[PDB]
């Protein structure tokens, strides 16, 4: 809508006070003018017709149930958007600040959120498998991250480049939720999933085998549900990129660590720079690599972490 920026305040789901950028015309919308063309939030209803109608407020406080969705769905767009442009120099998803927007509310008691294409989709979760999953910076870092993909490397949906896909997401959704530095960790999604149980997650990039993910090529999954394990294989190539950074020992291989700053540069440069929509598991192993060389030299530590990580997790 047309009208002047301003500040509003509200809660996100987790209960945590923030300034949110909005836009007053009438009422107060969940439009933040400040970053590229826009960040745009809209009611869902409970229903599924997208985007729903831009959120809009009475007085610029955001304070109730049904608001904390909302607010995080917008913040934490605006925190990644800011990731991507103070780390990789990138405008928004299409690297042209094109306008980023997401619907909360979609559906009812719905277990899920997602980029579909055009925006982001938030479910409020059943209450018991998930609260809002607005409220997961990572869990909205990654959806947001597979629209930097859609517009760079174009991995497929399906089998290896599909996994890929999603462990490019959960790469940096991660490593967007280090950069807010609000209790980071290698897991995804914890702050949305099972509020009755502490400690769990969807997945874990340090150990995917805690939850039954893959953490060797020898262990994929080759099946044809979940589009070919799509977010099963991602296991593998995120116990890789744990490696490079932290480092460690895995089936008796040996990974120095170069740290997240190196990992985001390497991964980066491999998804805009060298992936393709078919690329396999062996094809990200040389694109990391030629990203390291690029970056740090051919025989820099850099390049020899990033082929530890992959000989660790089987992937030649
Ligand atoms: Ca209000
Ligand atoms: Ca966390
Ligand atoms: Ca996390
Ligand atoms: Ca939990
Ligand atoms: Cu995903």
């Amino acid at each position: 809508i047309t009208g002047t920026s301003t500040v509003g305040v509200g809660r996100g789901v987790l209960g945590d006070q923030k300034n949110i950028n909005t836009t007053y015309s009438t009422y107060y919308y969940l439009q933040d003018n400040t970053r590229g063309n826009g960040i745009f939030t809209y009611d869902a209803k409970y229903r599924t017709t997208l985007p729903g109608s831009l959120w809009a407020d009475a007085d610029n406080q955001f304070f109730a149930s049904y608001d904390a969705p909302a607010v995080d769905a917008h913040y934490y767009a605006g925190v990644t958007y800011d990731y991507y442009k103070n780390v990789h120099n990138r405008l928004s998803y299409d690297g042209n600040n094109a306008a980023i927007r997401s619907s909360v509310h979609y559906s009812q008691g719905y277990n899920n959120a997602f980029w579909n294409g055009s925006q982001m989709v938030y479910g409020d979760g059943d209450g018991q498998t998930f609260i809002p999953l607005s409220g997961g910076i990572d869990v909205v870092a990654h959806e947001l991250t597979h629209a930097v993909t859609d517009y760079t490397a174009g991995l497929i949906y399906q089998n290896e480049s599909g996994a890929i896909n999603e462990a490019i997401s959960d790469i940096f959704g991660t490593l967007v939720e280090f950069y807010a530095n609000k209790n980071p960790d290698w897991e995804i999604g914890e702050d949305v999933y099972t509020p009755g149980i502490s400690g769990d997650s969807l997945r874990s990039m340090s150990d995917p085998a805690k939850y039954g993910d893959p953490d060797h090529y020898s262990k994929r999954y080759t099946g044809t549900q979940d589009n070919g394990g799509v977010h099963i294989n991602s296991g593998i190539i995120n116990k890789a990129a744990y490696l490079i950074s932290q480092g460690g020992t895995h089936y008796g291989v040996s990974v120095v660590g170069i740290g997240r700053d190196k990992l985001g540069k390497i991964f980066y440069r491999a998804l805009t720079q060298y992936l393709t929509p078919t690329s396999n598991f062996s094809q990200l192993r040389a694109a990391a690599v030629q990203s390291a060389t690029d970056l740090y030299g051919s025989t820099s530590q850099e390049v020899a972490s990033v082929k530890q990580a992959f000989d660790a997790v089987g992937v030649k």
